[PDB]
């Protein structure tokens, strides 16, 4: 049986395989041709049918995993797209215990068991991420460092990109991005919480985008975002003030009202949707920065890690993250994040198979 | 001198006008024609041009201010519409210590100083929030509470409006909801701190509105919301999962991601403008009631009350904090409202009058 975990969000499936690389003579012998069939089809692809992508770059190469040697890839599509996934896994040639966590795997317990003599195990999405974060953290990525975070982010001319060490990384607050936001506090490898979530998530942000501008992917969304103002959109500080409000430390460009001058028909009217799709994801970005400050200051942990597929292909958010969180804690806690952001449920029900 | 108080907040203009009733013989001699036509034109009308409204039913009668018997007046109009606040100040048969508060204390500075001999006096926005939310709730509301809550807001069947004592109203929490969101700490009379705010306030909730439905003005908006279905635009826990996500205390109708299911084409299709000026409206304030409750649990302040002008003719989103703010502190926290939510700046500038 192929060893797989997936997580099943509300927008994504999230699939974690592991590909032996040590297979030998006698073991290809006593394999199906079906087992061989997958293996093939997964491996020589890196489209799957529409909406099937295999994130090539994260692949861990030549990592050791239940005593074998292989490749542990990762794979994602759209959870709307789950019955075509079920039912190329009922199709002749293809006849497994799954490790499933996220929603789905609740949601869709019944339609995975349409397929024959398939054993689902559920696993809680929360356990899986902080497993699955802490054992890639562990393993590496290709002996580079798996967390990263912005240097000097309220500088632009310094900001850049340095690998960050979490070989001690307790406590610690993880905030997963997805449809919405959880907030995880873990103190130890057994002990976690959530602390909170929002509602204002990547859901949101995509949701409210193609309302507001019409784009048809996430992708289009972040290329519209990157190209406008988000203060045509946005009533700032030193629009009500005339500047900074010096008493409370605000200073004139930070955000009072978000999407604040849009009460005014003729700021409406010469709007672009550019504008709108950059106010959107600004408005977002800000709320869950701000939110996750409280938590950290609330629970007394200052090293925040952001991931969940929000933050994939959207280096205006991490960068937006990185200079709020620096800024508005006076430099007391730092944003990190993540290479493997939006799989680590995966990986971690992948590594509960052992347990069946 | 007329005795104003003014609030020039980014959206609406607050003024509280205290009119003396226990005016002799022979101080209506010594009074100018301009300045009984002021006090005439302010009692005799409750419109003002075509946006300065009088709210009547907030006056608080029979007050003694500084020595003096009189009624105190609610007044407010669009901080757009002030340059004709100031052009008829300017006036003839018009020629005052003006002490005024907010942002546009600062930024028409130069604009008030157009009326001849004025003497404006700045005082701090928050600062004047304070000691007039103190001083309204100390001479009560014609000798009603000020200060109310809804009971058993967890059940709707008994979830009723009723009055709250503040007579030692410390510590306190204030969330001012208006263009944005400030949120402070009130341990005493002279010991308070902004803890924090959110960008996402009554001017996110118009201005998205307004985006996305087209409507014209605030009450128009929230009569839209009153008839829409949130659920249609949002990303519920059991759209994800199914049920509850029991594991967390997660129930199925909580929202998972607001505005989560406009990410599918055809249910962006299929949503009503009414439905989504529901969700804009449930999803700013939801937001505001989770940081608020983050804010009390960090700061150990169980009394959370709620004031600015974007909860004024707004009872589903006074039930709404009220529910949660209930609901998610397992009843550790009260929403607590005011009657005089809106004004409470204006009447605090009023009362620094004696510094001048
Ligand atoms: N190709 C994509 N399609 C859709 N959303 C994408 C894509 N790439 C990035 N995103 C963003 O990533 C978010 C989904 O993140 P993800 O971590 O996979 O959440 P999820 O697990 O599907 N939802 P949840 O049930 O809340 O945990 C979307 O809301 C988008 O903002
Ligand atoms: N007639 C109205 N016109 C506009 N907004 C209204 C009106 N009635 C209620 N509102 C709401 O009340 C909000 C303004 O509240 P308010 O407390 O007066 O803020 P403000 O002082 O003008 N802004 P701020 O600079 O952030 O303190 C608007 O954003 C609307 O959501
Ligand atoms: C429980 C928290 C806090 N909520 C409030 C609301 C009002 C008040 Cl007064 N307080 N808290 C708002 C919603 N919440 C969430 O977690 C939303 C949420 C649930 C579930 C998910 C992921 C699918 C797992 C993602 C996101
Ligand atoms: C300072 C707070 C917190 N902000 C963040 C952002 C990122 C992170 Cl990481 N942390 N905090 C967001 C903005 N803020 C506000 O107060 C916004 C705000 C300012 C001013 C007003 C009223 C006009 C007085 C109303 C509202
Ligand atoms: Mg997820
Ligand atoms: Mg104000």
């Amino acid at each position: 049986s192929p060893w797989f975990g997936m997580d099943i969000g509300g927008t994504l499936v999230k699939l974690s395989y592991f590909e032996p690389i040590d297979i030998t003579a006698e073991e290809e012998q006593e394999e199906v041709e079906s087992l061989k069939s997958i293996r093939k089809y997964l491996t020589s692809n890196v489209a799957y049918g529409s909406t099937g992508i295999r994130d090539v770059h994260l692949e861990l190469k030549d990592l050791t995993l239940f005593g074998r040697r292989g490749n542990l890839h990762f794979i994602r599509f759209p959870t709307q797209d789950l019955p075509t996934f079920i039912q190329m896994g009922r199709d002749k040639n293809f006849s497994t215990v799954l490790c499933a966590t996220g929603g789905g795997a609740y949601k869709f317990e019944k339609d995975f068991r349409t397929i024959g003599n398939l054993h689902l195990h559920k696993l809680d999405e929360l356990d899986c991420l902080v497993k699955g974060l802490l054992y890639i953290d562990s393993v590496s990525f290709n002996g580079q460092a798996e967390c990263y975070y912005f240097a000097n982010a309220s500088e632009p001319e310094r900001c850049q990109k340095m690998p960050f060490n979490l070989d001690d990384p307790y406590p610690l607050l993880v905030v997963n991005i997805g449809s919405g936001v959880s907030i995880l506090a873990v103190h130890s490898k057994d002990n976690y919480k959530r602390v909170t979530g929002t509602s204002l998530g990547g859901g949101t942000f995509l949701g409210l985008c193609s309302l507001l501008t019409g784009c048809e992917s996430f992708e289009e969304a972040l290329e519209m975002a990157s190209k406008g103002d988000s203060t045509q959109a946005d009533k700032l500080v030193r629009d009500i003030y005339g500047g900074d409000y010096e008493r409370f430390g605000l200073p004139g460009w930070a955000v009072a009202s978000s999407f604040g001058n849009m009460i005014y028909k003729e700021k409406r009217e010469s709007v672009s949707k550019e504008d709108l799709a950059r106010a959107t994801l600004v408005t977002i970005t800000n709320n869950i920065g701000s939110v996750a400050r409280m938590c950290a200051v609330n629970e007394k942990i200052n090293r925040v890690v952001f991931v969940g597929n929000f933050l994939r292909v959207n280096t205006l958010s991490m960068k937006l993250l990185a200079y709020a969180l620096d800024y508005w804690s006076k430099g007391q806690l730092k944003a990190l994040f993540l290479e493997h952001e939006g799989y680590f449920g995966a990986v971690g029900a992948l590594l509960g198979l052992p347990n069946f």
